[PDB]
């Protein structure tokens, strides 16, 4: 049954704060923080792990977490569990147990492999592989009708053997449909996913540079999309292309998308 399958996910995904020890402050945005921590586990030791911090939206945020908590592949980043701790105001407090990634977010690394002291420059052969990677991870939130909703290169984290695991489920992401009617699809989280792979493929530019997010619907309502990056075969191009086609139907799936990136991959040296 549908219900007790739900209780299960609930009684699995709650982490009991005595096992957690809060560090120092990574990140800090007006949703929330994020902090470096120490999980305690089953196995005695304690493992290096990211923690965020954010009745109805409390039972949400379980329900949310519980599903999430299920979640099990290689592309998808693992939620660890969640506690709810209370501020001194009686606002609850929320928060959510990720490992922690040494290497961080795929946008930020792509920026600091143009710098001297970051990552080497990064082959087309291990771009190409960054999108695969998020394919995969799409293909499966989409195939278990999940959606993203914020897929970008910032919201990608990469793990310490160089694989890259969606995490976090933005005017220039956002797919013509849900611009013009709040409709959102699997088809507009694949839009979101030709622009991640735009993003990459740049190594890390804002999209559509020269447009101001005020006249960003009226540019795709014409017919423009983003432009072809100087370091991208035709074959990558008309790939991400394919997820900017205006009427959402006639867009890939993900695994179609995942299929040509694979096949673009395996032909290269
Ligand atoms: C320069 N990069 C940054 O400032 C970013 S980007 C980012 N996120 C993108 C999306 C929102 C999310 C929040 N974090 C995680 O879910 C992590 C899970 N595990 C990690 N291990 C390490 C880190 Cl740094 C983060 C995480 C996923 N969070 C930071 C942070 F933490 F520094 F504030």
């Amino acid at each position: 049954s549908h219900m007790e399958e739900l209780q299960n996910k609930l009684e699995d995904v709650v982490i009991d704060r005595n096992l957690l020890i809060l560090g120092r402050i990574l990140g800090e945005g007006e949703f929330g923080s994020v902090m470096e921590g120490n999980l305690k586990q089953e196995d005695g030791t304690s493992l290096k792990v990211a923690v965020k911090t954010m009745q109805r939206e409390i039972e949400e945020f379980l329900s949310e977490a519980a599903c999430m908590k299920d979640f099990s592949h290689p592309n998808v980043i693992r939620l660890l569990g969640v506690c709810i701790e209370m501020s001194s105001q009686g606002i609850p407090k929320p928060m959510v147990i990720l490992p922690f990634m040494k290497y961080g977010d795929l946008h930020t690394y792509l920026l600091y492999s143009r710098l001297e002291t970051g990552p080497r420059h990064i082959p087309l052969q291990t771009l190409l592989r960054f999108m695969v990677d998020i394919a995969l991870g799409m293909e499966y939130l989409s195939n278990r009708n999940f959606l993203h909703r914020d897929l970008a290169a910032r919201n990608c984290m990469l793990r310490d053997d160089m694989t890259v695991c969606v995490a976090d489920f933005p005017v220039k992401w956002i797919a013509i449909e849900s611009l013009a009617d709040r409709v959102y699809t699997s088809k507009s989280d694949v839009w979101a996913f030709g622009v991640t792979m735009w993003e990459i493929a740049t190594r890390g530019m804002t999209p559509y540079p020269g447009v101001q997010n005020h006249e960003m619907y009226d540019y795709l309502l014409h017919g423009h999309r983003l432009k072809q990056p100087e370091d991208c075969l035709d074959e990558l191009y008309e790939i991400m292309y394919s997820c900017w086609r205006t009427d959402p139907l006639d867009r890939p799936t993900f695994s179609v998308l995942r299929l040509q990136l694979e096949r673009l991959l395996e032909s290269l040296p």
